């Protein structure tokens, strides 16, 4: 997260860090037993990081569950990114509590101009690298379809929306990617992509949720 601010120990309590010997990307506890992430964001030998704050220090709250089933979306297009959307299965049920908590999935479709909470452990810089220990946060604005469109001519499907500061400065990054962004108390999107991070008339592009509500309910149903 570029231009944001430290969210605060646990204070973002379905934000999951997901680790293959290393944080790699978020992603979001939708219930005890599932996560939300990017499809981008797949490998092998993952295991999810609940409860955290600082992911290279042991701070007390965390619950470290290896995941045994990955679910790409079934038409997840990694070329254009088009359905950048995973399903993740835990092991064994989270403990669920004050620090870890899951968020609820969208009833509608969150609408332009709303401001949505955005989390991760990416990185802060615009030009460069620098990768943050303890979580950040930004609050950003999803923006219209049609200026999202302008943005990134013939590279925006109706599964994205865009979401920041047309200005540049204020943005989430690499590292970011399959966390949430959360508007009006609801998963609504995933961090998914975006041309550098923070750059001038270049928003970040989130996978749009609520399209992929009935995919989510019907393969938690089975799995
Ligand atoms: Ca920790």
């Amino acid at each position: 997260i570029v231009g944001g601010y430290t969210c605060g120990a646990n204070t973002v309590p379905y934000q999951v860090s997901l680790n293959s010997g290393y944080h790699f990307c978020g992603g979001s506890l939708i219930n005890s037993q599932w996560v939300v992430s990017a499809a981008h964001c797949y490998k092998s030998g993952i295991q999810v990081r609940l409860g955290e704050d600082n992911i290279n220090v042991v701070e007390g709250n965390e619950q470290f569950i290896s995941a045994s089933k990955s679910i790409v979306h079934p038409s997840y297009n990694s070329n254009t990114l088009n359905n950048d959307i995973m399903l993740i299965k835990l092991k064994s049920a989270a403990s669920l509590n004050s620090r870890v908590a899951s968020i609820s999935l969208p009833t509608s479709c969150a609408s332009a101009g709303t401001q949505c909470l955005i989390s991760g452990w990416g990185n802060t810089k615009s030009s460069g690298t620098s990768y943050p220990d303890v979580l950040k946060c930004l609050k950003a604005p999803i923006l219209s379809d049609s200026s999202c469109k302008s943005a990134y001519p013939g590279q925006i499907t109706s599964n994205m929306f865009c979401a920041g500061y047309l200005e540049g400065g204020k943005d989430s990054c690499q590292g970011d990617s399959g966390g949430p962004v959360v508007c009006s108390g609801k998963l609504q999107g995933i961090v998914s992509w975006g041309s550098g991070c923070a750059q001038k008339n270049k928003p970040g592009v989130y996978t749009k949720v609520c399209n992929y509500v009935s995919w989510i309910k019907q393969t938690i149903a089975s799995n």
